């Protein structure tokens, strides 16, 4: 059963989610006031009603809830891009990742979830304000067990050794190629997300310089179309998010 | 160090990978004969040469190697689609998944890797020939610790209870909606991959019938463009894989 | 030189266009009042200023100006789709086209421009209110020389014979296939625009029935991405119009 | 009726087209020998049979036939891109176009068709071998009435004045911006097709330099998806042509 201090997701009659901590306080919504105390001693799958009689269904928070409801500061990496980073670099339970910059911690949360409680993520960040926001998100999602933030400029070096992956979302990933070459295990991946084609060009210039340290690099971009499926009309949604950034992969190989 | 019986990835001078078991035998390539015995007692990152003097670099097999080099029978789910299944359903270490049909086991391998050694995948399959091929792939990748195959028609029922996700790649996923509703935990996901728009239509008809058992369903399709980045010319690759199948998600919610 | 009663395009300092008729009246803008009389006796390429001193440059109206500035009622066919209709059916100066329904006349204007003053477009329309709006657009663009509107339900028949193309944007183009087969010249095109995949399915069912009257049909959909090209960053625009409708072509062939 | 020396399209039972000149000779196909003399005195829509009894249906050649069946040398501009050039620049019957380089004449044929017999295209070309091939295509399609080829390097200047459009497919369109500014009518379009993002960047650098000569430039790229529509399965075709080149438009405006 659910206890005071536990987190839950409440789903309103419109399907909207609220990720809350269970306490003895009132929670205000546009559908009325909820007495959060009523959740104590209930089980997931049950429901409570607001003072206006609207039902809120109780679910266990999942990674999708934390990602969707986290506090956002610097531009987050979209789940579609995190998905392809994890898929094409083969990111796996138990991996050791160096990430930079932590930003809001959205990519950090996604990677931390995948690596599991015995994996490790060390995220570099130069902006101490952003690092504080990210750390609040990380603690909130319960991933302070496996994530550390370093307030260090990663262009100056990577301290960690025998790293499975170096995953980058910062302006000049070319400034990290040499450090990543040193830090990565044989067969580990360097991955960089970059909004601009200019950045892809600069990164590939640096990867060509370091050609004997990596397998052939690959750059992709991912588009996800939503479909509208009504009884009498299936068609793609009219508008889509067609660009976030390019993703470049290079697998480390010795000599 | 590497021992006889261990698996390794050998990378040839063109960057081509071979996923092999280390034994005392000759391994024939288009670049000459390798004495696999020479790998015994070496460490990852080292290399051996063929009888023609071509170097093969030694790497630890990762999930990407098993997925790329597995034996294929029935049409596999592409990594881009597996990536979005895992991302948008929040598939996580420790999850319990019911999958059908196992097919070649490509999606099974991807999901098994994500759920980790304490997660579980039960994959249903009606074709015993396909089930045998998939099981060989699963044992080969070392995931027989966490995957079971059931030779059962899933349209007749799901035996498992309190399942995190029901993940489908078969012709008529609408025939599984009612069973999945029963099997899924509150907040668990039903996910179905379907090549044809006709199938999406039939599935949504069934999900509308079961509207009080799920949150609003979402159907997507994912396109991944490769970029060609040469010193004097960056452009998308001329041709792309633009369609594999649609992916439909519906999260279980009670009443 | 420009005379009273002529149409001109005025381009403001932000690049915004106004398509106006030259008269002796004041024209109000957010950048001040223009004395349209000042345009009489000027030549294209010259400019006038508003009472606030903002310059408006004078250009000859082109088809792009009429299409961009026309009055819109029923949903117009987007220029990208009209472009592919004209390209893949080979629509040419001098052609005779039957169109339905006229709608706002956007597609009509595009086709009328391509066929030129010796071509002909007969556009069918059942809604007399829409037909009036379209006819105002057609007269405004000066294409009443080559376009006729028929207030007739095209599902009941096409009166015209030896037609180069039958071009459709209405809900049930399958109801026009038999009539188009009769009306079209050998080698002429039947073309239908349809937002929904369901409509494409119904249309292809009818085209299969009429397989001995047409070459193999082809259905496409067209996506146009805008690129943002700043000095330090080139990337696709973040959001795009990814779906308007499918376009189906079938070329008439006898027996 | 058809006369000796006329061109016709013959359509075989598989739907394949042959664009031929009618003479008294044998024409060999994989479906047998045709006696082209049998076409003399027939009308479009009729048919002839090969010596093996396979029927070939007779159609009047249209622009789509000439474009599809022309001789190709240097890489042609794809019809989808020509379509958007014509649509977004508003290319119209009677226009005067300067094009470079002529290449194989594919874009030339498309533009010549649109401008009609009273329009004019002057195409520049430095390779005399390519110019000869293009001119053969142009004469073959009957557009030598309205197209001229100049064996001149367009980077050295445009001789023509009061041009409606300058349309470019060559490596360094930035070298033509100043000449086009001089040659174009007020409101005329400069349009350039460029495969590489690097070229788009260089072109926009030059257009920024010439900002007071043009309206804000726009760069697009066009993707056309084919749909497979079978009775029991509609889906996009698996593979598509996703990249040919970017198209940049800038409309001329004085001062
Ligand atoms: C786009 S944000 C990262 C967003 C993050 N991927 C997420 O999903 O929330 C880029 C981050 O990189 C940080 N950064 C930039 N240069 C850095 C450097 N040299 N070392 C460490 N962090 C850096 C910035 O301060 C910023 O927080
Ligand atoms: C497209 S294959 C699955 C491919 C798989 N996702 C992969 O990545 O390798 C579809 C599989 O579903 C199996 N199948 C079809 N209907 C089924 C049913 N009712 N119960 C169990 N398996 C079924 C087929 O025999 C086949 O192996
Ligand atoms: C989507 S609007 C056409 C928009 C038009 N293509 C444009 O670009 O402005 C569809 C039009 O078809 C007309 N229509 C529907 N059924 C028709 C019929 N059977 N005969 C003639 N017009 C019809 C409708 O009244 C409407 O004006
Ligand atoms: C890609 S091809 C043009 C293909 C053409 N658009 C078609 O559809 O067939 C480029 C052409 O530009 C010509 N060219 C390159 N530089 C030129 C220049 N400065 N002046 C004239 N022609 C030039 C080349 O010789 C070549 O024939």
């Amino acid at each position: 059963m659910i206890r005071e201090g536990d987190k839950v997701v409440l789903v309103d009659p419109r399907g909207k989610r609220y990720l809350i901590t269970v306490s003895k306080r009132d929670f205000h919504t546009d559908l009325g006031i909820l007495k959060l105390e009523e959740i104590i001693g209930r089980n997931f799958g049950e429901a409570i009603k607001s003072h206006k009689g609207h039902e809120f269904k109780i679910l266990r928070p999942r990674i999708v809830d934390y990602l969707d409801k986290m506090k956002r500061g610097p531009q987050i990496v979209h789940p579609k891009d995190a998905a392809l980073i994890v898929a094409y670099a083969g990111i796996s339970p138990g991996d050791f990742i160096v990430e930079a910059g932590v930003g809001s911690g959205a990519l950090t949360l996604f990677l931390a979830n995948i690596v599991g409680p015995e994996g490790r993520v060390v995220s570099y960040e130069i902006r101490e304000d952003f690092a504080k926001l990210a750390w609040e998100n990380i603690k909130w999602a319960g991933f302070d067990d496996r994530v550390t933030i370093k307030l260090k400029d990663i262009y100056e070096g990577i301290e960690e050794e025998n790293v499975d992956h170096v995953i980058l979302d910062l302006p000049q990933p070319e400034r990290v190629v040499e450090h990543a070459a040193k830090a990565l295990k044989p067969g580990g991946f360097f991955v960089a997300y970059t909004p601009c084609s200019n950045q892809v060009m600069r990164l590939h210039e640096k990867l060509r310089e370091f050609k004997d340290y990596f397998m052939k690099p690959r750059t992709i971009n991912v588009l996800v179309f939503d479909q509208e499926v009504k009884k009498e009309c299936m068609r793609p949604r009219t508008t889509a998010l067609v660009h976030t950034g390019y993703i470049t992969f290079a697998r480390r190989i010795l000599e």
